[PDB]
């Protein structure tokens, strides 16, 4: 598969659909706005539209690297922003996935270049977490991080400008931490789920204390 | 439809792969790196995977609202970065669609808060090409700017010092600019691809004059 | 002067102004908000505060390479956001220099490694005003590059949401484009004023004007 | 005082110079590079020259709400970047202030709109130490804090991969914590001065430990 294979896939995947199934793109026309913002990674294992069987623009979509939610990054922040303010979505799902190279390129910390310096925030929860995480077996240490930093995400999302205007307002809002396995592509709750600021700091809480003995 | 909703999808998905494709989690089991980075819209009107039959695992991809490449974004400088340094693939594709409502918020200019500012790139290249979107009938318009956004993207990734140092000690990575509309799904080349610093500059260069054509 | 030498002059200057000029901190507690919002680069080859007198606590100062407000700078925009918003600043001047190091790397365009894409934002004012500045003599563009990189960031300053708001909020905010000299130290104005969306608009496209011929 | 102020002032600044002291303008004709990276806060309560001594043109300086080191900041990473890559500089110099608004509106957390999300890397650090903080008195907490900040800030810019190369690659680049009040402007050392990896780390520790102390 190379460019070239690409398009002329696409021009006759597009010609069976006008030929057979035309309400494919009647189904998008009509599409209303999305319900759910989905933030994942780049890595993309499983699209999030298999993983759930979401139709095309059901789903609001940002991907960065190990699907994170720093502070102050303005391109993940102005995604959530008109996804909550302009599109007012009901749900946003933050969804990590075991054997992220993202994640366990923060541990093994090689000399990547630029990429380093995003993946700080990840070896920042490595360490906030350290004694959580010594606790338990080698072989567990890089899923159990993957989980703790979508939890973080959530944590952080939450936290923002945007999620607590919305809150406060009265905009029903969720937030779920979900992640999945490349062995069976089944998803997992994090079980952090919030509605508002009260749930957020229970649950985001509750989340950690599972994770420890 | 709610989440729980979702999740007896993915149930009913994971089963009838493991009984019916269970080629399906080995061959994502085998870490075969991407050979293709997509920068695509938020809006994903339709899937990439889609759009283009790939498999997945078989694209790194990121998605910002208006599909931007921003000199100073260093989220999508990461994804860029590690795509080329890391992963090293081999073709970049920005794509945009037509109806994109990132591209008619930048033209319409409400009032919407925090991601006014992200916009303001696109009506950054609005105001450009003023005179090129002018020669034109109004309908055709929104639908140009689609374009020329795109294309000023595949410029601006191109002028990162990831790529400028990628094509300078000899790395294959070609960028691509793409767009399709909602009416057939078809991916439109808006012919602007480069390999090396003087094909994005005369890409470029070639895919604004054809603009100016009809 | 190393690192020695700072501390054991901060120490000596602080001893002597309790000892003899004891108003100056006392200014400093009962000082006010800052009026003042100043926007300068990095270089400071004066100091903002020598070059117009102003006291200490009376000006907010932000500093990056070659004085820049890229639209999505989170840095640069969370400093504007509190000055006018939090402190109600009325004078914002972004501030050039000619000379500055920034301004001319972007135009000789060395590998100088993760600086060179903030410097992008410099070489697009470059190509945006390429017959502007053609038409001049070659020993003049760089400056004249430098003055145009100020009125771009008026420019875009005026654009923000943060300006956007408190002038259609009829709060009074003046936005000045200045620039000075190595020679003298003189400040230039580069008559781009702002006052509202409409001066915002009219200051900039005549001070672009005035530098074509 | 308004614009107009400011204007005469530096006019009749720049004579009593080339008068008084013309080996000034010259001093700077000269371009000797800043040997002096300073990240100060935007409040700049007393600005660093007069804290110093130093003359114009030996200090390259940052400045931002609650003088902030964040990982992923392009703006201050350009800045640090520059300087330790171009300039050369041997020491940074990242200084807190007592009293900074920045800091108390991080815990006081009003409404205040787009800057409290750069507030939250501050908030972090209270909630980081919240068991140090409370083993003190209520009214040494805020100080506490600014200190604290200041810490991590110089623990961050530390970890930056600029720093990590030039530490790796031999070249001598010391970074400081420091932070003076407004009652004396006196410099206040926060002893977690780092050379190199190994430095950073034990002085980082060391220097959350004796906050324990007292
Ligand atoms: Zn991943
Ligand atoms: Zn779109
Ligand atoms: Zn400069
Ligand atoms: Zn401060």
């Amino acid at each position: 598969k190379d460019i070239d294979t690409l398009i002329s896939n696409n021009a006759l995947w597009s010609k069976m659909l006008v030929e057979e199934d035309p309400g494919f793109f009647e189904k998008l026309a009509q599409a209303q706005k999305p319900r759910f913002l989905w933030i994942g990674c780049s890595d993309s294992r499983v699209p999030a539209e298999r993983l759930t069987g979401l139709e095309p623009g059901e789903l609001f979509v940002h991907r960065n690297v190990a699907n994170l939610v720093i502070h102050t990054d303005l391109n993940c922040l102005s995604v959530v922003q008109y996804a909550v303010d302009v599109l007012e979505v009901e749900h946003i799902i933050i969804c990590g996935h075991y054997g992220c190279g993202g994640v366990q390129a923060a541990v093994e910390n090689p000399e990547l270049g630029l990429i380093n310096n995003w993946l700080l925030h990840i070896r920042d929860i490595w360490f906030k977490h350290s004694s959580l995480l010594g606790e338990m077996p080698q072989e567990r240490r890089l899923d159990t991080l993957c989980e703790l930093n979508v939890m973080e995400q959530v944590y952080n999302l939450g936290h923002s400008t945007i999620m607590q205007s919305a809150w406060k307002r009265g905009q029903k809002v969720t937030i779920h931490g979900w992640a999945y396995g490349i062995h069976d592509g089944l998803l997992r709750d994090l079980d952090v789920t919030a509605t508002n600021r009260e749930t957020l700091e229970q649950r985001y809480r509750h989340g950690i204390s599972n994770l420890k003995l």
